[PDB]
């Protein structure tokens, strides 16, 4: 399938973006700046790793459904499993948040990725959609604590902090909305948009969120 | 098997108890109160999720043993894997504990659930019992740091704190004792009590611990 | 295979070393000393658990490669998955480190064990070596933050602290270097050194690192 030219493209970028933040953060003496550079460079590194497994083949196993065996891309749920909490912990660290607030976000996020995978590998039943919906519920709570909650706290900060968070939250809500759209439309969902294109859309939102988020946040607060 | 009318019953309650703490905690402005509401609502939510997987079928795979294939309910070990550390972290957060104390509890608890699963899915050998015993050892240490350790620290607090912890520890030790009893007696163990009843007993202790713990603790400290 | 007399030997020692730190730490009233005893006794306990699974057989599954099915010892990647971050968190706790510093070490370590396993269970392709190399990269970063980074901070402490860290870092860098050597030379890698001997080498470095590290650090700071 031509999807290899999208995995190949991704592994290239994610790996480069990792090598990029790796050399930029080599100077950070400051603790807080050192900290943000920690999360932000940890998320792209993982993306590369999984994208390699995805391309090489390890992260691809045929799963029954209906009457035919379909191309499951479970490695995506491994990337997302860690990559995601780190990105949320990132924002909450910036916009000084509560242990209750961060522990719950990452809690509902963990339900977001896990519930998602469960339905991604559901035996064969069209019960997949039910899990999709549970993930939707979860993601709705996530973008609520993010949007409305944090912004208020973003007003307790200097213009830089309120600004970076502004763009970051924007990018974060928008990108995280397109994900479940690409999922339902493609493989795991119906099959309307083929895997080739689905894998491109996901690779696009993936390179977008993780590297964009890095470049925008990394811009000195 | 009639066990579906126990999974169905559970998923109903766990999910409702989740929706309940979800609406009660919407008002918590205070940080500490916000925090406890975080753990306490995170544990029931997970229980529901897994109970759905349990009912729908995902969390049920046939495993060899002796000469016949048996009904393994591994999803229980996924629920317990997270649900448990959160409940211990809960109590230790109330009765102000040490990083050494909490990190070790959750450490021995993680050995409690993992060792448990290993023997729950042991190939076919009657080596299952050995793992059971290791879990017993682990759980003994757990109820020791809980009972004797924390109570002493419960005396350094206001009557509310010493009180809630009192009932909470009571409920926690009692319920956590019945669990390994139901395990040895049923499926994974001998087969004395059928799965139908075992699944009821587990669903009872499950709805009991998680929702009861929530209602009792949630009662303002 | 005679490798059972190495797993048996290991499970014996690891379990004993666990029982040893368990009785020594029963007196620690001090918080910090209590804390270090927490990590240090948690790592050996896990080693025993997995070594039992390794011996009994659970942690051994035949995997295709080339044309013949090979003896994969995945349980090692379960031990290492947790045992390792705990040992690094240990050193960083001693030589007062940053959240950025500890979160990144444990981050690159998690990539160390995961990437390692991925290639340990790679379908059959000689793509195993590529993952080996990624692990090498990861481990290189790890021993860099350890060696050069921490030592500088080791100079901000009393002679005891600078001393224990000295020996600990020595033992840690040396032992962690022999590991990937034993891996490439044996099973997962080429097949030069048989599993019998490989399992001995690994059991030696395992009993060495975890119990030695414990004895040396546990020596009052
Ligand atoms: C091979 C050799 C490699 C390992 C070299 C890399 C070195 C690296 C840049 C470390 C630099 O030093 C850490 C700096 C802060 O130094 P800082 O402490 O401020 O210096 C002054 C005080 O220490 C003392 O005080 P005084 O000066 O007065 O004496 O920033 C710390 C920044 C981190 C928080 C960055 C987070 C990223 C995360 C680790 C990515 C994971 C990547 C890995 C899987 C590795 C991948 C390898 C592959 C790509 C091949
Ligand atoms: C769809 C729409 C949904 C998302 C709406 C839900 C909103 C929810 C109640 C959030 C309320 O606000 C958070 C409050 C504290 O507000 P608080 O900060 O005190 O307000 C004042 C200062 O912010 C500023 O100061 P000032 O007023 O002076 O300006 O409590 C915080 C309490 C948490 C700690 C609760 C923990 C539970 C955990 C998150 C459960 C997981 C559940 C998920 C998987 C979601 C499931 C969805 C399904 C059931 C369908
Ligand atoms: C069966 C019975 C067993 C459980 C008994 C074991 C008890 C154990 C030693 C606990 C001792 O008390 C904890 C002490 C500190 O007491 P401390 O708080 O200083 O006392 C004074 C103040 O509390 C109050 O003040 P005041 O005196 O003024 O009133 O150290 C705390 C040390 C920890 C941090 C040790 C970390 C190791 C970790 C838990 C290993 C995991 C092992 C498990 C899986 C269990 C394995 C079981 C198998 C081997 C069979
Ligand atoms: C770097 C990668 C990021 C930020 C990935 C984020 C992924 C999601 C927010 C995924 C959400 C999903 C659902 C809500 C339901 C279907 C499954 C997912 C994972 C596509
Ligand atoms: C909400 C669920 C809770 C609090 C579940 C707790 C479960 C246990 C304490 C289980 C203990 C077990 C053993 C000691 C050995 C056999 C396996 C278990 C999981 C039944
Ligand atoms: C108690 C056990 C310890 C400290 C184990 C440490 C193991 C390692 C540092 C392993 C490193 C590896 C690689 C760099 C590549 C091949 C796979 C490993 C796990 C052998």
């Amino acid at each position: 399938r031509p999807e290899w030219i999208w995995l190949a493209l991704g592994t290239a970028l994610m790996g480069l973006g990792t090598l990029y933040f790796l050399v930029k953060g080599m100077g950070v003496s400051d603790p807080d700046a050192k900290k943000f550079y920690a999360i932000t460079t940890l998320v792209p590194a993982i993306a590369f790793t999984m994208y390699l497994s995805m391309l090489l083949g390890y992260g691809l196993t045929m799963v029954p459904f209906g009457g035919e065996q379909n191309p499951i891309y479970w490695a995506r749920y491994a990337d997302w499993l860690f990559t995601t909490p780190l990105l949320l912990l990132d924002l909450a660290l910036l916009v000084d948040a509560d242990q209750g607030t961060i522990l719950a976000l990452v809690g509902a996020d963990g339900i977001m990725i896990g519930t998602g995978l469960v339905g991604a590998l559901t035996k064969v039943y069209s019960y997949r959609f039910v899990w999709w919906a549970i993930s939707t519920a979860a993601m709705l709570y996530i973008l609520y604590v993010l949007f409305f909650g944090f912004t208020s706290k973003a007003e307790s900060m200097r213009p830089e902090v309120a600004s970076t968070f502004k763009v970051l939250r924007n990018v974060t809500v928008v990108l995280w909305s397109a994900y479940p759209v690409v999922w339902l439309i493609g493989s795991e969902g119906a099959g309307i948009v083929p895997l080739n294109i689905e894998t491109l859309l996901f690779m696009v939102l993936d390179v977008s969120a993780k590297v964009g988020f890095g470049l925008i946040l990394l811009r000195s607060r």
